[PDB]
């Protein structure tokens, strides 16, 4: 089942490794969709009515646009990107996956994260350049890993991060 977050700004339908977000901006409704492998979104508005979003929240069935996106039929001017694999360092822990994009000011970034002993272990990678990585272990939100990645701030080395994962297990 989707957990649904709703505001005058829009809708967010989340599952551990999936997000469908809708944003209401000046010129209409914008969407972003991602699962474990695919990230799809448009910088132009899409034909998604608020009635469809209400229906999604109340019944669980996605708008027709989302069904086509899930099936591989993508509308015009829709960015389509294949995601890197779930971070090997966190893979055994069954991590959550989320993507952050231009809508919140980021280059397309995928974050694999777990909450372990009240700390966050997150690995953020640039989707276009998967070598660019920030490994984060701390008390903040998983998004922090993306933020540091965006700001060129230093992050944990592979060794340090795997140490943290081990300590957590």
């Amino acid at each position: 089942m989707y957990s649904v977050k709703k505001s005058k700004s829009g809708y967010i339908f989340d599952k551990p490794r999936e997000r469908i977000a809708f944003m209401f901006l000046k010129d209409g409704t914008y969407f972003m969709y991602h699962d474990g492998r695919i990230l799809c979104y448009s910088l132009k508005p899409v034909d998604v009515s608020r009635e469809e979003l209400e229906e999604f929240e109340r019944t669980g069935e996605p708008p027709e646009l989302i069904k086509r996106v899930k099936a591989g039929k993508y509308p015009e001017n829709c960015v389509v990107k294949e995601l890197p694999p779930i971070d090997k360092g966190l893979a055994q822990l069954n991590p959550n996956r989320k993507c952050v994009i231009i809508f919140t000011g980021f280059q397309d970034t995928v974050i694999d994260y777990v909450e372990c002993n009240g700390e966050t272990l997150a690995v953020a990678r640039l989707i276009d350049e998967p070598g660019k990585v920030c490994r984060f272990a701390g008390k903040g939100n998983y998004k922090v890993a993306a933020v540091k990645l965006k700001r060129n701030e230093p992050c944990l080395t592979r060794e340090e991060f795997l140490k943290k994962v081990e300590e957590c297990r």
